[PDB]
């Protein structure tokens, strides 16, 4: 738990049209809403071995390589597989939301995940009054950045990230200037397929 | 931790600092979660003193909650978080002054750290989220949204409130008066800045 340096992957994920949709419905349908999302979003992280490190609203943080210690390439196969699986997981959820009239008649849910792998500070941190397990630095800065810099439904990870990803599987390449880097950074969006 | 999601009228709190990552940089594995803990350290105890719940942190940005799980009225909901805000920015000066005395901001060109607070109160769902497997507490919809956009809307060492906060404030410590339109928002929100000083 003590926080030292390692090598992992981090991916943030997001929803947008959580608010608009709940909107309608009142505390306990926004709360069945939310937990059946959230609930769809802890499988796909568990089933890959990854870790949830916290939610954040309607966004979710894993990270793959800690505690457990994860080979960088396997940490890359699970990080994408779990962004794959969400995917489905919001196009399952999104059609019982379109049949429940949540969605449709209020635009369906959309999704964006960002990948990134490097060294970050990873393990416990705060206080007495709270403490939890976390990464922190640049890297996981960077991996949040590529989550809001993406579009609607896709899946964006980093160079680090990418040369593991069969090439025929990077639909896009462009170099984005994310905050706090000078550098500007080589950026992949993925077959959300495979 | 056993709280199902309920619909309850609390006080949310949003605080971010800025440079932290920049005055990091400058120092080692060891030194980065010492720094980060000192801060958190300071800013979870002015939570605590002023008995305030700490929902989360979101890297170097506190979440804190006012009302719950605890039942807490309005007035002390606002009383609490309005000092727990206070606190946190005379603890951040406290802060700064030492980084300075030991070279991690004011040195290689590190600015000193800049902190924001929003405020807001109002309806939200509070309770536990998400799943057998994975649940927090926290709160969740348009009014933690909202405190969370008056954070990012106010200037840097600065508290920004909500007029649902202000209305219990003094008003003589209400520094600035303005109507900024935040995201997803439809009618623009009125919001005051209020003094750092009591
Ligand atoms: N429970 C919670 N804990 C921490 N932050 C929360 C939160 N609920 C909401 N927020 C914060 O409130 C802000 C919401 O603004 P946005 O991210 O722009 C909403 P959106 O992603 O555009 O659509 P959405 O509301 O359907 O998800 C974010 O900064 C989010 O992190
Ligand atoms: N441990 C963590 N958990 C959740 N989100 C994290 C995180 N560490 C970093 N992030 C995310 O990474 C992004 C960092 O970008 P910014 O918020 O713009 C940093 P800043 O406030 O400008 O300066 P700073 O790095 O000194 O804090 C945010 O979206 C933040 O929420
Ligand atoms: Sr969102
Ligand atoms: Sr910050």
């Amino acid at each position: 738990m003590r926080p030292e340096p390692r090598l992992i992957t981090i991916l943030f994920s997001d929803i947008v049209g959580f608010t608009r949709m709940s909107n309608a419905l009142q505390s306990q349908g926004v709360a069945e809403l939310l937990n059946e999302y959230l609930g769809e979003m802890t499988r796909a992280v568990f089933e890959n071995q990854g870790t949830v490190d916290k939610f954040v609203g309607d966004a979710i943080m894993a990270l793959y390589g800690a505690p457990e210690e994860m080979s960088p390439s396997e940490q890359v196969r699970r990080a994408i597989a779990t962004a794959r699986q969400m995917l489905v997981a919001l196009e399952k959820l999104n059609q019982g939301w379109q049949e429940r009239g949540l969605v449709g008649r209020v635009p369906p849910v959309r999704f964006r995940c960002g990948i990134h792998q490097g060294m970050a500070v990873v393990g416990l941190f705060g206080s007495q009054e709270r403490s939890d397990f976390t990464a922190i630095g640049p890297s996981v800065n960077i991996a949040a950045r590529l989550q809001e810099a993406t579009a609607p439904n896709s899946i964006m990870v980093s160079a680090m990230v990418a040369q593991y990803v069969p090439d025929e599987e990077i639909i896009k390449r462009e170099f984005l200037e994310l905050k706090g880097i000078d550098e500007p950074v080589m950026t992949c969006v993925i077959n959300p397929n495979m």
